[PDB]
């Protein structure tokens, strides 16, 4: 037959990792779907209750058509496939509390369940504005980004409080002063600020290139964070907060800014050079906003 | 110097190609910045005008650090480099009419500027319902994906009529006849219908796998078409417009239809061994609508 044996992974972050070994205890090899393993592809494998009641599914959809032979994994007799998932990147366990865990048995019925307190969330934000995750965010994840984000409100805060008294900051990132390019920044920030405050919100996780992150202007507010979100310091220069700050300023709907080059010294040399294109730039926003130092 | 000069490709479907040759014209090696040469990440590198008028970007926008020595691309004294471009996954050439498409010149400041008619996606929902796209749909993607729609919604006004006289179709895919069921799978498929008529679409070409599309239930309409969706035929069993009843039938907004298994096979044992299910699974509704034969 078919054994399913799910333990929980230890570990020190607030992911919920856990190992499923498969079993074939009898004597012939049997085919199992890949499709039903946990994997790159996003399925609802498992049954995620928290205090006895079910959590959201928070993975995607796809259509496959039936399967081929090529679609199905081998398991020989006596044979053991153990695979790690992690689990809160793809079930909503935001809320603290009880949770258990089973695994439903792939195609040719449950593992057992575990159970484990989880620590959860601890945001109305993901309980105006609101918060969403997709691309397999996990709680640690999902911790950091809602640090990064109330990080980012305070770089933000700060533009904007400096923007209110009508200047050296504005000199560096903004060039030479006029009353209309201050009020058109002055305009921005404000869009930017009202859209960490009070705006759906969407960080997806997804994304594994070298870069920090992208959107699509006419998708807010979803930001896809990239391999170099992770890296950068949560706040400071080139930072999470000063991230969250570029990349909703190119939003049509929050300031609508451009990609006019990369980089402190192209926004420095822009703000030297040509006012109303530093005005215009994603970098130049984020670093008047990150003020480091 | 740094010489840029584009030329178009010419070829029968809609797509705009373009061959970009850069050269280095002077006597020692130069250093292009990659990120500004046109590739698989997107970036606003080219100026796209309709009758005297820009359109459009439709790409991403990326936040990258300053760039380092890696991140140039070197060019030998004398040499050239040709690199090939879609434009119209980039901007919008939806509209009929007269173009003009120009690159400018990466850092270290135009091409010559080239001009073509363009025949567009010739419909008023890319100009109540509308339909955007992302993910680099060519103007062939995308009348490819517009025509898939108006199929879709030929058979899911087949569908909504056939469920609106209260029955072998049903019995196949929603098993045996409760008044319950019937008034769930209509109430599923008028829905599906309003998504179709009325509701703001978004199809994304940029996903690569070998299974048809796949959805974010919590993030409606957006679509993502794999490459099963291309190689399946616009209408029949698991065609393109079955695949956009599929996936439409999982928005939690439209009918939070459930992936239950995968295919024919697997839809009709539901149908005829747990009704409920057959009815919470996007499989099942495809198939209904398909009716092929
Ligand atoms: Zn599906
Ligand atoms: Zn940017």
């Amino acid at each position: 037959g078919l054994d399913a044996q799910l333990t929980l992974v230890d570990g020190s972050t607030d992911d919920v990792r856990v190992n499923l070994t498969l079993t074939n205890t009898g004597d012939k090899p049997i085919r199992l779907l890949k499709w039903q393993l946990p994997g790159s592809d996003d399925a609802p494998l498992f049954l995620v209750e928290r205090d006895g009641q079910p959590v959201s599914y928070e993975g995607a959809l796809i259509k496959r058509a039936a399967p081929t032979d090529k679609d199905f994994q081998l398991l020989k007799a006596g044979q053991s496939l153990t695979v790690q998932a992690e689990v809160s990147g793809l079930y909503d366990m935001s809320a603290q509390g009880q949770y258990s865990i089973r695994y439903q048995l792939p195609a040719r019925s449950e593992s057992n369940a575990i159970t484990l307190w989880v620590e959860g969330v601890n945001d109305e934000r993901v309980q105006a504005g609101s918060v969403s995750f997709s691309g397999r965010c996990t709680n640690t994840q999902k911790s950091d980004l809602l640090t990064a984000l109330d990080a980012a409100s305070g770089i933000s805060n700060n533009a904007s409080s400096y923007l209110a008294v009508d200047g050296q900051r504005y000199r560096s990132w903004f060039g030479a002063y006029s009353s209309a390019r201050w009020d058109q920044a002055e305009t921005n920030f404000s869009k930017i600020k009202d859209a960490i405050d009070n705006k759906p919100l969407t960080f997806d996780c997804s994304c594994k290139q070298s870069y920090f992150a992208y959107v699509y202007p006419d998708q807010p507010y979803k930001v896809y964070l990239c391999k170099s979100f992770w890296t950068a310091p949560v706040t400071g220069s080139d930072s999470r907060a000063g991230t969250i700050v570029h990349q909703l300023s190119h939003f049509n709907v929050v300031a609508g800014t451009d990609d006019l080059g990369y980089g402190q010294a192209n926004a420095r040399n822009l703000a030297k050079t040509d006012p109303v294109k530093a005005l215009n730039n994603a970098d130049n926003h984020e670093y008047f906003a990150e003020n480091t130092p």
